[PDB]
């Protein structure tokens, strides 16, 4: 079950491939990667 923008997350494995396990808040989730 691929994960989007904000979900829990670890660090492999969890979210989808086009997001990172790094949030700025949650401090355990996944956000979309959006390197501007």
């Amino acid at each position: 079950d691929c994960v989007r923008f904000w979900g829990k997350c670890s660090q492999t494995s969890d979210c989808c491939p086009h997001l990172a396990c790094k949030s700025k808040w949650p401090r355990n989730i996944c956000v979309w990667d959006g390197s501007v």
